[PDB]
């Protein structure tokens, strides 16, 4: 089926975000559990495949659409030294990626392309789940310390 | 553990040449199933899987020696558009991949990184095991026909 | 048990022709697999399994006559080079191979060798049935054509 | 894949040898259970089973390298008459093998054939096993007496 | 169903044979368990009662082909004294039992007695197999010595 | 069989840089229950054991090769008073086998002893991961403090 | 808790003795799994992990009585060359063994350390074990000859 081209190079946008975000998050999880923290690795590890997910689903949805996925373009990767500053990072790229979803949404619906719609909406919710942990997380790092923190995140 | 440099630009090279694989490879495979090619679809799925596992053990590797992996640098895909096409880019592609691992092992084993050579030994027989599948498939599409070869990858 | 020469004689001849069906259908078997066809490859596999436990009974009963199994000689391989060929190949062996089951048979009911002549009796009609089975390939392929019976035989 | 020739050379090479062992191993393993030492027997029978294995993969390294494996050529068997003269012949003809598999095993490595260099190496292993095994049968004949030794060898 | 005369003849033949190889067995197997020896023991009964069911398919045959069955000669047994001479009376009697088999093979083929001839040969075989396992204990006693493989039959 | 001198004697140096480790090991990990401290404990018993069987190939493998394993030798033991001491002279006891390995890796491809230099590259990989191991602990005795990982470590 | 001194040392003096045991038992046992002797050589590890478990009890001990082990001195290893000389090797060891025990229990019972006292009983009592079991093997060897022994030590 023919789509909106302007749908088509919304949802390249959101894919190539997801490029971005599997890279950083897959790295951080890596860098993790490198360091012995396999609570925030293995985390860090499921968050990097549902980014996936949402690429492979925006992939499949550009393709039905009859456009050209953009797996090329791969941004600046926003990678951390130590577990805050990658916490931080982490909350940035999920932030900078909130206003690209929103508007592909509204997009979505002012052009009646409501089932991409539907799948922004699913990928929006899971992007503001990961921003709420992440929040969470920095919030426990303030009231308990780094040091209890980084033992929590032991094992 | 402090690791070799060189053993370090070989293995980050190595990963960059797998996320490429990866790239490339998800795109055909999610082009695969578009066109309603299920067993070639799969089978271009799994090899992407099998890409992802050979870049995780690589950014392991990367780690373990107190590198700094280099996910940042995303080259040219070899994206095709018919299945023929798309079959032979992914065979360049492995081509082109093989000396570049042939290279990092003869390194390693002249340098005494042996644990890193036995990593990419495993890497180097699956590439070949991928070449090998790639051949026969295009064997087999010059001896019972293109119409016929397509037919046996739906379902 | 003291058993008649020129019996024993007989036994090593298809012996020997069983060695070579043996080497034959194995390299033909192999040779299938690698060009992608599973079917063909299987069933050229179990044809040469059935030879070496043909050889393998020969082996018992020479030994049994008190005689010595010759392994030595392995005669002229009828090696083809494309499916047709192979086919045409392994039925020229299988029907060069029934004459002298067959006086051998026939020698054995001479001079009162039954036990022989039984196990000679179920060595031909396994090679019957197996030529039965090379014609039966040979008469589908030309009438479903070269192209449709290779696809046949992918898996 | 297109693979070196004088790689294809060794593997031909070695896969004659391991059709020599296969023939000779079940002759031995077949007098064997003709005299009553079923131990013996099966012992043997496993080995020639080991060694057909390691002819098929042989046959499969040299068939993905593009090459003709040489299965026609069958040297002469060290055939002995009984079972210290059947173990000096298996250990020699064991020994003699390994020179070729240890040449074939640098040679790979010379010129950055990974994946035979694994193969080879497996085998060699597997040989040196059968060497190990064949010396402490031959040790054991002198420490407890050959009556001693075929009786155990009995059941 | 009316059968031929000199086939109830040789049929009749080889049932007095087998219950002068019934009652000599049964009572080797017997002086066997005396003995202390209960793995030859065992053996010896066994191949009595196969030679009571070869007995007792002969009677069924006869009975069939509308003969009496002769069961009232019982010829001259040949009985040993100790387990090298009961092993070569049992030999004896077993090469001395083959050519009246053969005949009675040869006699139905010539007058067209096809069952008969299948049923001889079934005895046949069976006798050629006991035979084969008489003399690979006589070739054990003389290859390990009587000491030792009285010690292997005693359990 | 018969081996190399200088490859035995390459496999005695390391048995006992295996059986200092083990004796290392023991004492650390029975002194780090002693304290109760659980997990430590039985992390070092568990390294322990594996140092245990490390040794055990090694003497099987002297002993195949036809040479002495030398059990006699014990070198000199680096006993730790506190949990970061022991940590560290496990680390350097580790260090300091490493090039002892690379060593005989080395000079057992260069005269082809290439399953001796495949097992000494198993216990190449295992000292590699204990290394890592021990390097991630003191990282994260840094990362969290004396107090906090001594907590984690009781239960 | 703290302990007598000169009860730690005796102690220690049964740790050594231990150690020594350990080594000698594991050598010997390796050896007789060379030599093809499975009976022997399983018993022989069998002995050489009690005396492993025995030394592991005394560091417990030891390190109860906030004492230090002595695990860095290694003394004389009776290594023998033949089964009888291993055996007769390992029986003096295990006879010299005894004398410290007990002069180690009265010496507990002296001073009313009778939880050690109890600990060394239960080891006297395994080693009083290990010396019945060597002297009915050396008997055993006296009543049916060196050949008859070994060869019920094959399996
Ligand atoms: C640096 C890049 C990547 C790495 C290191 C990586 C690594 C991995 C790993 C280790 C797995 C686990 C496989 C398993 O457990 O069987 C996985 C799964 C997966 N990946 Fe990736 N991956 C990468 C990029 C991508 C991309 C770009 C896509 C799609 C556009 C993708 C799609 C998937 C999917 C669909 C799965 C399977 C999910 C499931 O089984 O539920 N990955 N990846
Ligand atoms: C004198 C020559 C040979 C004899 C008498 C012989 C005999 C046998 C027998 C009796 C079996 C057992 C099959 C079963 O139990 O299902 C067997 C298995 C096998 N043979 Fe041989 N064979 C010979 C030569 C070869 C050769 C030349 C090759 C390959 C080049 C080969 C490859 C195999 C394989 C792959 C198997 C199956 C192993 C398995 O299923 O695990 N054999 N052979
Ligand atoms: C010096 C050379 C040594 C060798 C070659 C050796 C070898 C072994 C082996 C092969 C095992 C079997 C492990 C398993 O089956 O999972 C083992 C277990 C064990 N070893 Fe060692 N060992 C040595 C020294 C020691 C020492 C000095 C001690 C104590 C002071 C010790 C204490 C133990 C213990 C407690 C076990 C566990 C046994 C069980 O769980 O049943 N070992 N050893």
């Amino acid at each position: 089926m023919k789509g909106d081209k302007i749908v088509i190079q919304h949802l390249n946008k959101i894919l190539g975000n997801e490029l971005i975000a599997i890279n950083q998050y897959f790295l951080h999880a890596r860098m993790y559990e490198d360091w012995g923290l396999e609570k925030l690795g293995k985390h860090e590890y499921h968050e990097s495949i549902d980014e996936m997910k949402h690429a492979d689903k925006l992939i499949k949805r550009i393709l039905f659409l009859e456009g050209l996925p953009n797996l090329q373009e791969l941004g600046k990767l926003l990678i951390g030294e130590h577990t805050k500053e990658m916490l931080e990072c982490d909350l940035k790229l999920e932030q900078a990626g909130l206003p690209d979803l929103k508007a592909a949404i509204a997009y979505c619906e002012s052009v009646g392309d409501y089932a991409s719609r539907e799948l922004l909406e699913d990928i929006l919710e899971s992007e503001e789940d990961h921003i709420d942990w992440l929040e969470t997380q920095l919030d426990l790092i303030d009231k308990i310390g780094l040091e209890n923190y980084l033992q929590s995140q032991m094992d």
